[PDB]
């Protein structure tokens, strides 16, 4: 057979927030002081809008699952068990908003293992610290959690996907930054 593989998750652009963004998530509906789930889906698609009919601004992972919450329309005492797997930690307004819903109430546990993000300081740090501090537990899902990212949302668990050195660069970035952003250690 001819050795021809397609890598859309590699270094090659495939997120940039909105638009055809490769993203994955996992959410559970917490009820009766416990945890439960009433759906069968692992990860997410590489685009916006989960279903058809009803889409204007679009949901980029952050507000995506955030939408799945009102989708269940829990009572109130319930809790949001949401987990995300994106190629980037936050988003300017997508995260700023997300952060709110999560920072506007104490009852939403999240684990966003993101690949990596690169921003100067302005027009990005807002959704960064906000969503990352009062929005969810953002993890640096680079080369390491990347291989695992597969082991969690792949039928084969860790598909034969080759990692790019950039992961070493980005990983080191998203991580070291995420520490500076959340900690706000200005130095
Ligand atoms: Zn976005």
């Amino acid at each position: 057979d001819p050795p021809t593989f397609t890598f859309n998750f590699n270094n090659e652009p495939w997120v940039r927030g909105r638009h055809e963004t490769y993203l994955c998530y996992e959410v559970e509906r917490m009820h009766n002081d416990t945890w439960v789930k009433l759906n069968q889906r692992r990860g997410f698609l590489a685009n916006q809008a989960p279903h058809k009919h009803g889409f204007l601004e679009g949901r980029h992972a952050e507000l995506c699952f955030l939408d799945v919450i009102p989708f269940w329309k829990l009572d109130l005492d319930q809790d949001y068990r949401v987990t995300c797997f994106t190629s980037w930690s936050p988003c300017f307004s997508c995260a700023q908003e997300m952060a709110k819903f999560i920072s506007k109430n104490k009852h939403v546990s999240l684990c966003i293992k993101t690949a990596r993000i690169y921003d100067d300081q302005g027009r990005a740090q807002e959704g960064l610290r906000t969503l990352a501090e009062a929005g969810a537990k953002i993890s640096i899902m680079t080369y390491s959690e990347f291989k695992h990212c597969w082991d969690t949302f792949v039928d084969h668990q860790g598909a034969p996907f080759q990692p790019w050195d950039g992961l070493d660069e980005h990983s080191q970035d998203l991580s070291g930054r995420l520490r500076a952003i959340l900690q706000n250690q200005e130095n």
